[PDB]
Order: structure tokens, then sequence, then C-alpha cells
């Protein structure tokens, strides 16, 4: 695919700033209403919004946004939960004092489900009574840690609690983001300087889940390696150094999103998202730490680069949480073999005939 025709694909979808800004308004609105009310519960004073410009996750196309609250809480200490890297058991360092979080302690452990189930329920008592704007809570999503809500009956909102610790990451992150060649040593230990979050999403257990377990998560960190993705410091900022990193997100992103929509009635990409994309192309930007190694002409072999690389992962079934090394997104555990040689397939035959998928 020529590099021109890339951007037009990408140019087509660009939405109208009208369409965003209204989409954006609705959600705030609503995210307003919920936090006020939410801070009525002396468990939840210390909630606020994290990270949020308000900028949608789909590309077509403004109709899904993903929020968390995150929530301040005392200094926590964390036990990792069967060796699984990624989830974990919340404990607090002192609890002499009947804390805040005391209703949810079941043990001296504080419950993700007890928490979740709460906010759930709080968000859910304060969507009948909306002022103006019509909002209804979806089912329950199999496994997640989002309360997720549909706007006018148009805009989803995955609305997400997340404990704050301010605690160096935890061990299982040591090796995660290698970044030192491309944003440099220094950028990642700066990054590693600001707090981690834990979200109520639950490790496997059995034919259930261990009810207790929260989960790492680093969308701060994400969003700032993407909006300050260069070697150089000026990338992006003057003509002569445009990259075309962001370009190559939104199509693998976009192609995903076609193919998942594509075979909707299949059940074969259901547990595929933007998040195995985004992963996929933070270690290719590992791979190609260089700004010349995405100059605005190669779009066509940097997409080319991106589509490879995620090809290769789905065969091999290896796909490395970019923070927590040893989770790999892709074992037959989480996915099967079936799903990824599917999706393999699909995409190497958009790929042999010119991507239809990016065609109207
Ligand atoms: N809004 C939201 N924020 C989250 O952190 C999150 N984590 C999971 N989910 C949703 O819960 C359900 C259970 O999925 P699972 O955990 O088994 O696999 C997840 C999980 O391993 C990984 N993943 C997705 N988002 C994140 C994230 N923010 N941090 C780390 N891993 C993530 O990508 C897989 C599929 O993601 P989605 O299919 O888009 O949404 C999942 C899914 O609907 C989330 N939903
Ligand atoms: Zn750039």
């Amino acid at each position: 695919m020529g590099a021109s025709k890339l951007r037009a694909v990408l140019e087509k979808l660009k939405l109208s700033r009208d369409d965003i800004s209204t989409a954006a308004g609705m959600v705030k609105g609503v995210v307003d209403h919920l936090l006020l009310r939410l801070k009525c519960d002396s468990a939840f004073r210390g909630v606020g919004l994290l990270n949020t410009g308000s900028y949608y996750e789909h590309v077509k196309a403004p109709n899904e946004f993903d929020v968390m609250f995150k929530l301040e809480v005392p200094r926590i200490q964390l036990e990792e939960y069967s060796n699984t890297r990624a989830y974990y058991f919340v404990k607090f360092k002192r609890n002499p004092k009947e804390n805040p979080l005391s209703q949810f302690l079941e043990g001296e452990i504080l419950s993700a489900s007890k928490m979740l189930s709460k906010f759930r329920k709080i968000i859910k008592e304060e969507i009948n009574d909306i002022k103006d704007t019509d909002v209804i809570m979806k089912r329950k999503r199999g496994g997640s840690p989002a309360v997720t809500l549909l706007i006018s009956e148009k805009i989803s909102v995955d609305i997400t609690l997340a404990l704050e610790s301010k605690s160096s990451w935890p061990a299982s992150t040591q090796e995660g983001l290698r970044i030192q060649n491309w944003l440099s040593a220094k950028v990642r230990k700066q990054l590693r300087l600001k707090p981690f979050y834990l979200v109520p999403k639950h490790a496997k257990e059995g034919n259930g889940f261990q009810e207790e377990t929260w989960r790492l998560s680093f969308s701060h960190i994400e969003k700032e390696i993407l909006n300050n993705h260069g070697k150089s410091k000026t990338c992006c900022e003057n003509k002569e150094e445009k990259c075309c990193r962001k370009d190559c997100l939104k199509l693998m992103k976009y192609l995903l999103e076609q193919l998942k929509e594509r075979f909707k009635d299949k059940k074969h990409l259901d547990k595929f998202s933007s998040y195995h994309v985004k992963t996929a192309f933070f270690h290719v930007c590992t791979q190609n730490p260089q700004d010349s190694q995405w100059d605005r002409k190669d779009l066509g072999l940097c997409f080319d680069n991106c589509v490879t690389y995620f090809l290769q992962c789905l065969r091999t079934e290896k796909l490395e949480n970019y923070f927590i090394p040893e989770f790999n997104l892709f074992s037959s555990n989480l996915i099967d073999k079936r799903s990824k040689e599917f999706l393999t397939k699909q995409i190497e035959y958009e790929r042999n005939n010119e991507f239809p998928v990016f065609d109207e």
C-alpha cells in the first residue's frame, strides 16, 4: 500500500470538530454528574478523573469513550496472585483506624468485587435521574473491570475505577517499558517515578475468578508515550520532522475494527481489541527506535511493519504486555489458536488484495 493511499484512508475517516466536540461534551456532562454523586460517599470522597482529554477510542467513529476514575488511597501493600504478574491482592500498610475503605475489607484484603459492586450501584442510581441527558447502563461485560454507559443510544462510555499507588512499580514490571533506545533511559526513569494504577479486573481461578484480585493498569503512561513519541524532542513539531507513527497505529486499529465489524456474526474476533494493536505497536516502536524509521514517505512500509509484527504475534501466540513482559496477551489460555488463525488469514487476505477493508 502506498503512503498517500493509506493517508487518503485516514483523511476520509477524519471527524468534524463539531461531531467530536458534541460527543465529548455529552460524556463530560455525564462524567461530571457521576463524579459529584460519587463524592457523596465517604469511600469515594477522593475520586477524580484520571488523564482524560476526552478523545474517543474508535476511529470509525466518535461514539465510544474510555474513562478512568482515579481514587487516591493510603500507602498500598500488594501481594501478587499465583505468579500471574498482573493481578494482585491489595492490603493496607496501616489499618488500625477504621478506614473509609474499611467497609470493603474482606479480612485484611480490600475486595475488588465489593468495591466494583458499590461503584457500579452508585453509578446506576444516578443514571435514572440525570438532567436533560438520556443515559442507560449496559449489562456487565464478562470479566470487565468497567461500568459501561450508553448515552442517547449513540455513545458508549467505559467507566473504570482505578486505585492509585504512588509506590514504586511492582517487580513484575522490572524489565517492562523497554524504551531506553527510543525515548531514553532518563525518560524511562521519570515515567517509572509516576504512580501506577489498579483496576478491579480479576484473575482467572478455575472456572471462575479470584474475586478479590486487582490488575495493574498504565493507561496514563501509554497516553504519554503516544503523544511524546519520537527520539527527537521536536518530532512532529515541524515540517522536516513529521513522522508516521500515529498514522500506523490508527490504520492498525481501523483494520481490526473493520474486520471485527465484518465478522461480528462469527465469534472469532471477539476477544481481540485495540489494546492488542496498541501493544503490538509499542513493541514495533521499540524495534524501530529512530525517527528516520518512521518517515512520512514510508507510511506504506511502516504500516506493513506493524501488520507483519502483529501477524507474527498471532502465529506464535505471543504478545507481551508492554509493561509486564511475562504477561502474554496472546497465550492459548486467553484466545484459542483457531481465533488467531482466522484473524491471521483475514489480515493476509486483506494485504494480498490491497486492503479492500480500507475503502467505502
Ligand atoms: N474499559 C476497559 N479498561 C480495561 O482496563 C480493561 N481490561 C479488560 N477490559 C475488558 O474486560 C473484558 C475482559 O477482557 P480481558 O481482561 O480478559 O482481556 C483484555 C486485557 O487482557 C487487555 N486489555 C484491555 N485493556 C487493557 C488495559 N487498559 N490494560 C491492560 N490490559 C488491557 O485486552 C484484552 C481484551 O480487551 P477488551 O476486549 O477491549 O476489553 C476487556 C474485555 O471486554 C477492560 N475494559
Ligand atoms: Zn512524530
